[PDB]
């Protein structure tokens, strides 16, 4: 008995490091190796002293119709080293909104810091992340590191939070 079903997407390129985003999340630790296929996982989840499921998706390619409608909210993810997964997760919202209404769907927005290094630094401007935040109908955005952890559980919480205050 683990409480009502939440449904959560996880949306962006292979360059997006969101395996490893929801890895970290599930497991607490480090897993670099990101999945083709993608991956749907479960895990137990407290929200405002009420107990829930969330179901995660990670569906490994661009929103498609039998995805967009099962969704109730998406983690949109890009790399901030970089520009391809930026560009494609402002593809892939624009194809979720072909299927759904976007108003109805909470959404949030991470840009990756796992794989910036000395000598492959950052490329995407904290203002052009935020821009496109504004885009995806205003939603929250937030730097991750799954390398140790930062702001994973903040992300996750986030979006059941959203979910459960809409139901």
């Amino acid at each position: 008995f683990q409480g009502p079903e939440l449904k959560v997407g996880i949306v962006g390129n292979l360059s997006s490091g969101k395996s490893a985003l929801v890895h970290r999340y599930l497991t607490g630790t480090y897993v670099q190796e990101e999945s083709p296929e993608g991956g749907r996982f479960k895990k137990e989840i407290v929200v405002d002293g009420q107990s829930y499921l969330l179901l995660i998706r990670d569906e490994g390619g661009p929103p498609e119709l039998q995805f967009a409608a099962w969704v109730d909210a998406v983690v949109f993810v890009f790399s901030l080293e970089d520009e391809i997964s930026f560009q494609t997760v402002y593809n892939y919202f624009l194809r979720l909104c072909s299927f759904r209404n976007a108003s109805e769907v909470p959404m949030v927005l991470v840009g990756t810091q796992d794989a910036i290094s000395a000598a492959n630094p950052r490329v995407i401007d904290d203002s052009r992340a935020r821009k496109l935040s504004t885009d995806l109908k205003r939603c929250t955005y937030y730097e991750t590191c799954a390398t140790y952890g930062l702001n994973v559980e903040r992300v996750f919480q986030d979006v059941a939070q959203k979910v459960v205050a809409l139901r």
